[PDB]
C-alpha cells in the first residue's frame, strides 16, 4: 500500500519509477536489460537499490 514517497541524495524520483518499469518490462535478475532505462547508474546499483527499498522492511 505504497506509491513511492521517498527521495535520496543520490538517486532520483525518475530512476525509481524507471527501475520498476524495467523490472516489470524485462524481469527480475535481468539487471542488464533493466540498465537500459537505469543506465543513469550501474546495473549493480540498480539491483542493491531495488532490494533496498522494494525488498526492504521499512521505507529505506
Amino acid at each position: 500500500g505504497s506509491s513511492g514517497s521517498s527521495g535520496d541524495p543520490s538517486w532520483t524520483a525518475q530512476e525509481e519509477m524507471a527501475l520498476l518499469e524495467a523490472v516489470m518490462d524485462c524481469g527480475f535478475g535481468n539487471w542488464q536489460d533493466v540498465a537500459n532505462q537505469m543506465c543513469t547508474k550501474t546495473k549493480e546499483e540498480c539491483e542493491k537499490h531495488y532490494m533496498k527499498y522494494f525488498s526492504g522492511p521499512s521505507s529505506g
